Order: structure tokens, then sequence, then C-alpha cells
């Protein structure tokens, strides 16, 4: 697997910064059941009925900041990313639970940027050449092209969905990027920016 | 291809996959570790070092130890080429924590140790309670609802940022200076996309 994947796994790697709270008697459970072929019930502390007993057939386990257990519900369930953070009351289940031979985690990991995959966005941002270089060295997605512009911009063109996640990530560009595509994340940027500066007094 | 593991997508720094591997096969053979490192005292000389981890975020380090007795420190593994993994033995120190590193004063940042605190509206204050914002942090419930979260860091750039992804849910109580970073952060941004 990628490597960045595996030096987390094995706790040789940390996100600095902060980040959830998270067991690694969670993520013990899954490899447990993963390994054993198992159905693997827990408890999540998300979603519309919170609280409540699921039972998954688990496919895999997406490092980051935050981690997520990649798993399908039930006979004719999806593909499902949930929070290690709001999962608790891990129970590996004696009874098989065969994934399928087709799925790839890694293509999975890399629909969105978030918890859900629902529709993946053509995003175009333009970098200025004030970060130009920066942005060279930049891992924006997987899929990415970057093209050097006349004045010493980069366009970078990706697909991917979870459009909140990233127009975090662009704050931390400030004024060096601009928002080509989609209006969408023009439109959530801009809320979240009015959201926030309004509440620090900024404005 | 049973692939059990992955990462999830999330805009970061390139990264060197030989230059990982070759971090993680000496930590797990308790080797020492050559590079040249870039820039610093002594620009493209080899170091040799004992790896203890790596960390993740706005840019990617090697944390080891140089030399008999040294301190635990970060490089950057963008400056760092030549890897080799060496035969010669390299434990770690019996006390090294790679979360308590990347917690610890001046492991990465280079800003002040600063005072912050931090009050979370009601409507974030479960979230608040389960997040990690610090080491040294302390959650605190006020009689309305809200909580208050303080610790004692440096980082107030990258804290900004983050801030940003708690939306109108978070005051900033305090030091000044991560105030007024976030709102000139906000202004600059707000002008270039068109929000004010």
């Amino acid at each position: 697997p990628d490597v960045e994947a595996l030096v987390q796994a094995e706790t040789i790697a940390v996100h600095a910064g902060p980040r959830p709270y998270e067991d690694q008697a969670v993520l013990g459970a899954i490899r447990a059941a993963i390994k054993g072929l198992q159905a693997l019930s827990f408890r999540y502390e998300g979603g519309s009925t919170p609280g409540r007993t699921r039972e998954v057939t688990p496919l895999g386990v997406l490092f980051g900041r935050s981690n997520y257990l990649v798993a399908l519900e039930g006979k004719g369930g999806k593909p499902r990313s949930w929070r290690l953070d709001r999962m608790s009351d891990l129970k590996v289940l004696d009874k098989p639970a065969p994934p399928p031979q087709d799925f790839s985690l890694q293509a999975f990991a890399d629909e969105s940027f978030g918890i859900y995959h629902d529709e993946i966005q053509d995003v175009v941002l333009r970098i200025h050449k004030s970060r130009a270089e920066d942005a060279l060295r930049w891992r924006f997605h997987a899929t990415q092209q970057v093209t050097p512009e006349a004045d010493g911009s980069v366009l970078v063109t990706f697909r991917a969905g979870g459009m909140r996640e990233l127009s975090w990530h662009l704050f931390t560009w400030g004024d060096a990027v601009e928002i080509v595509a989609p209006q969408v994340l023009k439109d959530m940027m801009v809320q979240e920016l009015r959201e926030a500066g309004r509440a620090h007094g900024a404005w």
C-alpha cells in the first residue's frame, strides 16, 4: 500500500496539531475483524440513530488527521465511511463477512475529502505567482493537473467530492488562491468566510 | 489487491515514498539513518541520526536525534535526500513519545508559546469535548452549555487555520495575537473571494 498510510497505521507517523481523540483499541478490533473475515458490530454516535448498534462487513481504514472505517452495512448496502471518533463498543462477531473482490479502497479514498461520496466536482483553482512554486509541490488530489500560466500563476484541476473540507483547506492559502470552479465551492467558501468573519469581528 | 489501509484524500505536501520507506525500515530495524540535509548550518552535509518517527502537517518532518545524548528534533523531509539505512544500532530513548514530541515546545513551530483560551458554543460543545487541541488542554463546562478550552502552545498560524473549521462556534478569548491573526486572515481571504 501507500507508505503514507503504512507509517500511520503502524503509529510511526502522527499528524501535528489539533485532531480527534482516537482509541487504538478501535483500530485493533477493526483489524482483527478484517483479518478473520468476520462481521463487526459497534455503537455509532452519529447519523440519524445516534447510539445505535450497527453490524457491518469492514473493508478497510482510511488514515488521515481523522480516521475512517470503510464498511458495508447489510447485504445491499454501499461502501460507507464511519468516523472512528464516533465508534464505541466494538465487537468482532463470530460470523463470516466476506468482502467483495472488486472494491478498491484507495480509489474509494480519493473520491472525497470528506465523509460523503455523493457528487464529484470538477475543481479548478488558480494559484497566484507568489505561491506558485509551493503549489507545484502540493498534492491537492491524486488526479490533479497543474498548468503554468503566462503570468506566473498555476492552474490546478482535479475531480473530487467534499467541498466543505476543501474550502477549509483553501483558507490556508490566504489571498493566493482564486476559485474558478465549481460555483458551489465559491458559495461555500464565501458563506464560511462571512460566518467566521462576523463571529470573530473581522467586519 | 487485498488492500485494507489507504490514505484519506486531503490536500497535503508531495511526499517521496522512497524516503518514507527508508525512514520506516530504519525505525523498524532499530538502525541508524543517514541523509544529505539541505540548508541549515552546514548545507548539503551528510547527517547520521537515530530515527524516531514522522510528523505530517503543513510540512512533513522526520523526528530523530543526532549524536550520543542528542535531543529529539525535527528535520524537513523536503530537505532530505540520499537516504541510507545503516547497520548500526539506533534504539530510541526509553522515555520518547512521538505524540509528546508533536506537542512539545519548538518541536516544529518557531513562534512564541501562548496561553490559548477558546470558548466553544453549546451547539459544538460535545464535539469540543472529543477534540484533542493539545496535550496541555483543559476543557471546562460553562453554565450556558458552552465549553472553555485552554492550552499552552505555539503555532498560532496553523491554529488559526484550524479554528476556521469551527465556523461561528468558537470565540477566541486569548491571546490577542491569535485574535489579530484570525481577523487579518479573514479580511484577506474575504476580500480575495468576494465575501466583503
